[PDB]
């Protein structure tokens, strides 16, 4: 049971709310929340989740957003629990091999421990509580340890009560202390918990979880065996082919670990030999955080146009960084068994499903049994006007645009297609007395957010680019959103991408989307007239309630 204590639902939230709520009671597999930009798409889900009452699962297309969502669900359920089920390939460096330089890549060691704390504080609120929401990126949905066993091991709260404590995971170190390691240094235990920040001295109540989600198994000694079996097959395998040195680099390697495993149950890297551990049979579907969610958990794919296709490109894309350690020696072929899921494998691992997009992609409109919209923002904010101008001049007629726009404290956001347009372009600007920026395509994450931070500030009036369809570029002083070549063809000007793209517009009264083109494409058309739509509904809403448009 949850307690939603945010904002009441405002606009086309509350019938959105219910519809969704009514299509998910009657059964339907597949539900779509078409919702603009700026209608609180949060809130909607929020308030689903809280009429349902089951645990879920929201996946998000990025990190940034998926940490962003976190955020605003702990805010929306202060007494619920809240999960960031994040991935170590999100911030570090996992193990890899490039054959172009031979340069072997080992995985970043001693990471900060916010990142399994987190992962762990997730699998345990799943198997103590129902009131339990569960955001992570798509990348999150990866091989796991078995959760039978992870559940079945568990610790209720004397000696014999450190017997117990190793064979959970956790390690000795009565030195320095760390989550997950126990420090007694007599009579009193100091047992550090995997999911939490704040350790628990033990003297004379609590249920601890293990510390580790791939802890020791049944035939540890017998599991080695089967490992080291697989070890020889695949060195006559290198031997026979005369890659003496993969021969060599996969034995030295694997050795290492069952050597590790044998003195401390567990080695670096341990998630290769998943397979192994979870006696799953090779080629079979491995077991992940799904696993760990009750039967009737319900989940949310946000921005569903874009997550839709990272699950069903995640299994090929991990294959081929995978595949390659194999083919080199590195990793044994049992560790490519420790996998994302194949999207058929995913859909099979879930219930219900609901798609969340402004623009929701080809496969939520051919299989949802229900697409239920959302129009109408809580502000009252309307699309923006969208107009198409000729080519010849461009650059004056947005120069003077722009230039107009900084005068009274409006931003523009510019989308060009090639980079040596976009590197032009932004000098051209700066040399004619705009604060333009260039946001690079190398640019990464929170230096790309840190950029268009300082957009957000308002340190600088435009921002050009090539790819707009970035976090945070949601800002209430932005009032313009020029699109250069819109009607070419490409990615960044489908009819989807353009709609994406002028919804940076929607949070200022008086936001305009101007397209430069001489020709009106189908997917220009088609913006244009679902821009148009969506203006004059809210328009209408307006009107009837007596609101009217204000920046903030
Ligand atoms: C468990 C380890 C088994 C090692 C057995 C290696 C057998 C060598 O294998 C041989 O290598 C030659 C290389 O010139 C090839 O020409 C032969 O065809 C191949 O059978
Ligand atoms: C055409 C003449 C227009 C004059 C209006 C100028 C409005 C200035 O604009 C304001 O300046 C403040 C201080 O820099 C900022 O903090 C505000 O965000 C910004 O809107
Ligand atoms: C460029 C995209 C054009 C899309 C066509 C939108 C048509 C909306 O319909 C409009 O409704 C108005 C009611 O206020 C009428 O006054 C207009 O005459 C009518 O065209």
């Amino acid at each position: 049971t949850f307690r939603y204590r945010g904002p009441s639902p405002k606009g086309d939230q509350p019938k959105a709310i219910a519809g969704l709520v009514e299509a998910l009671r009657d059964g339907e597999r597949f539900v779509t929340l078409l919702g603009a930009t700026g209608t609180g798409k949060t809130v909607t889900m929020a308030k689903v989740i809280e009429a349902l009452g089951r645990p879920a699962l929201v996946l998000a297309p990025n990190k940034i957003l998926a940490a962003q969502l976190a955020a605003e669900f702990r805010e929306l359920f202060p007494e619920n629990a809240v999960e960031y089920f994040i991935s170590y390939y999100d911030y570090y460096q996992p193990e890899a091999y490039v054959p172009g330089k031979d340069l072997y890549i080992e995985k970043d060691a001693s990471i900060n421990p916010e990142i399994e704390r987190l992962r762990h504080s997730t699998t345990r609120s799943l198997l103590t509580r129902r009131d339990v929401i569960v955001v992570a990126s798509v990348s999150a949905i990866y091989g796991l340890g078995d959760p039978r066993e992870y559940r079945a091991r568990n610790l209720v709260v004397r000696e014999v009560l450190l017997e117990r404590l190793l064979e959970l995971g956790y390690q000795r170190n009565d030195i320095d202390l760390s989550p997950g390691r126990f420090r007694a240094k007599g009579e009193v235990l100091e047992i550090f918990p995997a999911y939490e920040t704040e350790p628990i001295r033990v003297e004379l109540g609590f249920v601890l979880f293990p510390a580790t989600h791939y802890l020791s198994p049944e035939g540890l000694e017998e599991i080695l065996k089967e490992i080291e079996k697989e070890l020889w097959e695949r060195v006559r395998y290198f031997e026979e082919r005369g890659e003496v040195l993969y021969a060599q680099r996969l034995k030295e390697r694997t050795l290492y670990d069952l050597e590790m495993l044998r003195v401390m149950g567990t080695c670096p890297g341990v998630e290769n030999y998943a397979r192994y551990f979870t006696g799953k049979a090779p080629g079979e579907p491995p077991y992940t955080l799904l696993d760990y969610f009750p039967e009737d958990f319900l989940v949310f794919l946000d921005e569903s146009h874009v997550t839709v296709p990272q699950l069903q490109g995640m299994y090929r894309g991990d294959y081929a960084r995978k595949k390659t350690l194999v083919d080199y020696g590195f990793r044994l072929p049992s560790a490519l068994d420790n996998r994302p899921l194949r999207f058929e494998e995913f859909l099979e691992r879930v219930s219900q499903v609901v798609f969340v997009s402004a623009t929701p992609g080809p496969f939520e409109l051919a299989h949802s049994g229900r697409v239920v919209e959302q129009i109408i923002r809580p502000t009252g904010l309307l699309d923006p006007l969208v107009r198409v101008k000729p080519t010849e001049n461009q650059i004056l007629d947005l120069m003077e645009g722009i230039r107009e726009r900084a005068a009274r404290g409006e931003r523009t956001l510019v989308t060009v297609l090639t980079v040596r347009m976009a590197e032009e372009l932004t000098s051209f600007l700066v040399e004619h007395g705009i604060r333009a920026r260039y946001l690079h395509h190398e640019l990464d994450a929170f230096k790309r957010q840190a950029l268009i931070r300082d957009l957000r500030l308002g340190h600088y009036d435009c921002l050009v680019g090539i790819n707009l369809l970035r976090e945070g570029l949601d800002i209430p002083e932005v009032s313009l959103v020029a699109i250069l070549d819109a009607d070419k063809e490409g990615f960044l000007r489908s009819e989807r991408s353009l709609i994406q793209t002028i919804g940076r517009a929607a949070r200022n009264a008086r936001g305009e989307v101007w397209l430069y083109a001489d020709r009106v494409s189908e997917a220009m058309q088609r913006a244009i007239e679902e821009t148009n739509r969506r203006r004059a509904l809210q328009e209408a809403y307006n009107l009837e309630h007596g609101i009217t448009p204000e920046t903030v």
